[PDB]
């Protein structure tokens, strides 16, 4: 159109893009930002870095870009591109990207009155603070500072406007909770002038479901399935094996926990703390089967039962657990000889009451730890689980 | 030749690349928008990124890129590389590349009457959902949300025409079933005009050969091997070593399945259903040998077998089964001698009847549990598998 | 120097980088496109793309750039660099990376009668399918597409020069049979006007020694050991645990090798069809294990061994396998006493006969699936690695 | 602005870029460098690089860009971007980075007296040395080396101001010490001009934590675990699986834990020696337990005990570890029968007596070895994990 | 200052950056073209390819910017950017990066006579051979090859000048023997001209400390353990356990290790062959444990042992190594009745003298086999160990 034509060419008489677009220079030029949150891409926990994807809304007022529609009826805004208009060099201070700055420079919208609009979208790569005190069941807050890199607060008044979420999609791991935004000013060692900023807190909650189906039931089980050790008769000869291999299967678990862990020195992440008790569980588990299967496999004359361990192993745990205790010369020469064999055959029989007598003081010991073991490990991990703070709250969400 | 170059120099003559090539400023301008399918890369279940290789496709009437062919006989088409003429800002809403643009820019054909085609391929990654609530029997759908950035309604009339598949190449693991577009206009909080775009689905279905014969088959023999622990002779004492070896084979399986899957928290996918149910069933059976182990090695004297016991398994579940059950004062010093022996001899043959019985029970017990479990492994497996809607023709499709 | 200045000041005098450099604007402009293969660098059979360090031949007779060389002694040649004259806009159709065009934009060579060179270099990444039906022992095509974007075929036709070779050096991996090429024409349903292009189809063959020597014989040696099972006695105890290990190692084996190979669901490739048969082998063998140690350790009243199962095992298979089958008052009193004690022995020594009558069933039982197993898995094995139309080729290549 | 409009377009009259802002061209043109420290990314053991957040700090006098403010009321300081300035090329000496300069450029803000401030911020990485020997007890020494590349003293003397901290965020893995700076000159063979640079260390404290809590405690429990086949009855028959198993166990997790450690071959490390004294220690266990097992399941007449080995175990080891040591004509007929019958019980007897000698001495063997091992493994341990020289540091600061 | 400003509009007038700097416009500019290696950041050996930090140095004399040092007064040097003066093109012919020609640009340095200084960092991707046949003791070759893309020995005639390695920082892992240059011509059919290029290899050694004793020394220890399962008694039953144990672990090791290294089938590498090696060791041993097993647990109601072996397993055998061989009415029936228990007492005595015969012969295959597998083991190990060149070196120079 020759009246968008010539708009064009009179807008850009004597323009310096250099310079600060004010009718006076000695106010500051108000500028209003604010973001749209779009969709949370990544949480990078053991980098510690934050991917987002928002749209950069900065508005401003132009006192050059002006004119009356009445000479101009058809065009009512004009477009700028980069390079040839002044904008804002608002940059993100928090950013972890190799290049500082990811924002895709698109146009500028003018009113007809000068009132220039820029929505930069990008994706956004921040590092904040991971917290994972409380894995699977934290809340993580990061944080995303903007604010003018050259413009001191003399010249460049910088307005907070409240963030929106109309056009965000859900993460499906993380659930958002918000994402307030306040305004602040510091003082740098370059030097002496205030220099305003904007920072927008993100605050959301992981889903537990996930994890708790492919972490936390599987440890459940397979502890559980480790006290079996203490049911199986020590004749099988497989007691040493399931607490071995169950040992072995988690020692697994634990290594994958780790390399999914920042490998952080602030605390001793609540899965740590989990998987140390169920290794601590284990370990005793097989210690007590070696003195299980030491007391059972007892040489008969090889020593004398204390007696502490008759009292305590047969007249005390047995009523507690409610144990049943088991319980002419020719015929001088033929006599000799039957007396003899008879005599083997009483011995044999002592022999064999002393061994049954030791067995059944390693049956009792056996499911006497049994049961506190039981208990033991059922204490530890409600505690563990239950010690973390909103556990009834992502429960009720996630599962329930 | 000097009519070609006659004709860049007059073409370029007081030309803004900047206005819109509109005769009358009022009216919009009409660009038609279409896509190209070629190939798809990936889909990243884990990322939920998708990435194609499409050809855009634009077309527009510019006012001022006309001429007379008659005046200028050898040519009949210009080119314009970017940044010499107007071009529309359309660009992908749904981006998850670094940069936030991926198209290749090149040149414009022109008409002798203003017709500009523009035709940028490129590699796009665009975050789409993915759904993995039926893994592998799944199809995803995936949205390209193409617009004008900074062109509202009132100025751009962005049209559709239909997406065009003919240069097509299979990908060898995802069946294409179509790819139609939708135009719609939508306001945003920035501005009270509307700014229509141009949303194109692709649907497309998993084939599910590979994923099958690389995880269902081996997991299906296995379990069905983790059975042969009820046809093992209690004797043999190695009965708990298959269980608990084929409990690591598999979760060495879902550790591979959980390296695969997302961690989304939306829904509980279908192999992650299928191999928690094989957990419980070996789980369910180290339990019950460990039950027929400690039934078979029964110490005798140490108790008695129940009545109710008795009834239940010897002569019940064997009837159930047709299992067959198994089975001068000299000389006097010597008859007292040979008396003792005998009764000895009497005392042990009643106690190997009892372990006899014992066994037998054992036996019963363990053949039981073997056909409890072997149908309900059975039943357990076909009907998760059935679950998943369109199995059946997946499976006529890819295995037929 | 002097004479070198006054004609690059000359040849850009009134000179248009975008006009087509012809005479006459009615005929195409012929331009000479060829190939120079240097190296092959990676090919990706996961992501199914292939990276090649490629060298391009450009050449075509620019109009305007001439000048006599008596008037310019010494200047024999020029050079200009991009954007500063016209380049023809050649580019990979097929490509495969985030940036369109990989290719290094050096100088273009110009003779003193017009004739320009261009050599641009580069890495490109190229999408090209990759069978994976005969793998390792497969030979692949991957196709690369060049051609002008927008110039057709009035104005730009494109004539071929046979691909260079002469640089080329070996991978170590792929064995290059060659590179030919096709020139061909299309036409639109407009015009008459052919779209010439040129393309290039590389011709590989894999070297099989490595993948042979790292997965073939590792995995007929593992499965060759696991038949040791059946010349294990029944009486050691140890012929469950050999059977589950080299389940286990075959499983490691098949999790290992599927992390190379490509998800197509096209077919089912030969390696995954031999790692099946050994798992069914194996499994198999478990069974037998079971089966015969179920026969060895029978209750001696636990039943009648059938007479089928006699005139079988015993009479039949043993042959053939030419097996040797193993095989006053007081005195009444005493009397009594030693006839007791006498049928005792008599009936335990017919318990022995019987049970050493089972134990000879199960060797032989366990000698003939000792036989019929080698024999199974060497024809499968044979089979399996035969069918391959490239094996015996590859043999007497890499081993030979 | 009027005022600021006019100022710019004064400004840049007659201004070359190129031209270094002196005033005599004699003199070196004083630059202050300094570096502010905003926080540490990343540590590559494995690659030797170091990733940090840091903001560059430059600032020097411009002779050409003075203004009287009495003539420009509202302006008082100007900013330029890059190419219409002249600004020193610092640059970084040991980059490890595709593009040799990773910085951001911003606007340089001038004042009303010449006075510039260029802040470019960016993210940076740096090759510096790893030392691995003390780990993870350790304290590095990574260093940023800072220089003009083309400008020498004589025409650009760099001088050094004290590094900041303020700002810093803690990473959580390592501790920082501090950053020193250093102001070197070096001198040329050209002529007596210095040619200075900066340079700046940053050393920093890996938190002993979580590698403490990972791979210490777990690896000595294991291997006090290990140490259980010595309680383990010989009768038992698991003497070896524990032993293989927990040395399957730990070299999986040596070979696991070697992929952080890189490939360096200047020391051997801690963690190094402590797993190959844990590997020596499980391996001569296994030993051991062999040659106890051995002892155990001797012949009864296989042979003799020597004299040399029965006074040193049965008599002195014995007393060592304070163990009591266990323990008509047919008449003639009928009596060589009987006479037999007691003649082999007899025998029975002794070879009884002779293999509980034999058992014996096998148990008094395993008591005194237990006794070593854990003797050795206490002393190995600590004496390996008490070399670090700040080892009491490390735990009195992670742990306490 | 003044003079240099006014230098700075004098050098430019009239200066055209496309032109060499010669006064004949026939004779070659002569170009001395050299290196400056800092540090070896890597090599790969599975994609091939070497990058180093690398300064290239480059020097020419330029015709045109010359200038009087009287007429402006302290001015020496003179500084030009990227674009503003002629450069050689000069770039890496084996590059392996993306883009093509990796070098920083930064400014050239000019004299007052006109000579240039051209010293451009950056980081170089090449891609050479890497001959992995002697691994870990490789030496290696990579070959940097330099030279004008366009520039011929008419206009641009190439020289060599040696290495700089007075910056080199030691890599660690591999030891820097040398890097020289060459320079060579090539001469084309057409034109009898040279084509100058330089290249340069560089020679690095590996440090073999750190893979030998994370990957020869522990397969060597754990090869030796395994070696004890020759020494273990049959009546444990473990002696299966272990062996296949160890062949799992040792396989998983290989696995593991095969990862580092490229599938290049020109050579089998020295580890490979020496895991195969150990491979047929452990499976051989294997097999003679199956054997013993056998004949341990012989019938001995079955066949007769063999004269060949009563003589050559019994004396031949046990004389090489030294084992010694181990060794009224009623009346009547009471004494047929005792003498059926002795005769049936005398048979079984008899029964069991000949399984001793079996238990010996088992001991004997045990011993000689133990011997025979150390032998022949330490024999291949050595062989394979020293045959290797250098290694003599390669130990003398790392572990001393
Ligand atoms: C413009 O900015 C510079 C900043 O360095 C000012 O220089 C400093 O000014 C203060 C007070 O005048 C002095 O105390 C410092 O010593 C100065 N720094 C140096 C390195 O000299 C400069 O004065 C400012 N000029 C105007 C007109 O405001
Ligand atoms: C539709 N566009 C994309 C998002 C906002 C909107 C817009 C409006 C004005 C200037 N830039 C962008």
């Amino acid at each position: 159109g020759e009246f968008q034509r010539k708009l064009y060419k009179e807008l850009v008489k004597n323009y310096n893009p250099l310079e600060r677009p004010v009718a006076n220079d000695s106010q500051p030029l108000t500028v209003y930002f604010s973001l749209s949150l779009l969709q949370i891409m990544d949480v990078d926990e053991k980098n510690q870095v934050l991917t987002t994807n928002i749209w950069l809304q900065m508005s401003w007022t132009d006192h050059y870009l002006q004119w009356n529609v009445s000479e101009y009826p058809g065009v009512k805004t004009v477009r700028f591109p980069d390079g040839q208009i002044w904008k804002p060099d608002i940059l993100l201070y928090n950013s972890a990207d190799e290049r500082f700055d990811a924002t895709f420079h698109t146009n500028v919208l003018v009113n007809s009155s000068g009132h220039c609009q820029y929505l930069p979208p990008g994706i956004f790569k921040s590092s904040c603070y991971i917290d994972v005190r409380w894995f699977p069941f934290d809340v993580q807050h990061c944080k995303l500072k903007f604010g003018s890199w050259s413009y001191g607060g003399w010249s460049l008044d910088l307005q907070m406007q409240e963030a929106d979420i109309s056009g965000y999609i859900p993460n499906g791991e993380w659930d958002l909770v918000g994402i307030p935004g306040k305004r602040s000013e510091r003082f740098y060692e370059c030097c002496k002038e205030p220099y305003p900023d904007v920072t927008f807190t993100v605050t959301m909650r992981r889903r537990t479901l996930y994890y708790g189906l492919n972490l936390l039931i599987p440890c459940v089980l397979i502890s559980a399935l480790a006290l079996l050790v203490f049911l199986l008769p020590a004749d099988s000869g497989e007691k040493i094996s399931l607490g071995i291999t169950v040992l072995l299967s988690l020692t697994v678990f634990m290594l994958l926990v780790a390399e999914i862990m920042p490998a952080t020195s602030d605390s001793v992440p609540l899965i740590a703390q989990y998987f140390a008790s169920t290794m601590i569980i284990v370990g005793l588990s097989v210690v007590v089967t070696v003195i299980v299967l030491q007391y059972h496999h007892h040489d008969p004359d090889g020593g004398k039962m204390p007696k502490w361990t008759r009292v305590i192993l047969l007249n005390w745990c047995a009523w507690f657990l409610r144990m049943k205790r088991p319980g002419d010369p020719d015929l001088a020469k033929i006599l000799e000889e039957v007396r003899y064999i008879a005599n083997r055959f009483r011995c044999q029989d002592e022999s064999e009451a002393v061994c049954s007598e030791w067995k059944f003081a390693a049956c009792v010991v056996d499911r006497l730890c049994l049961m506190a073991f039981s208990v033991f490990t059922i204490i530890c991990t409600i505690g563990i689980l239950m010690s973390a703070p909103n556990f009834v709250e992502a429960v009720s969400k996630d599962f329930a």
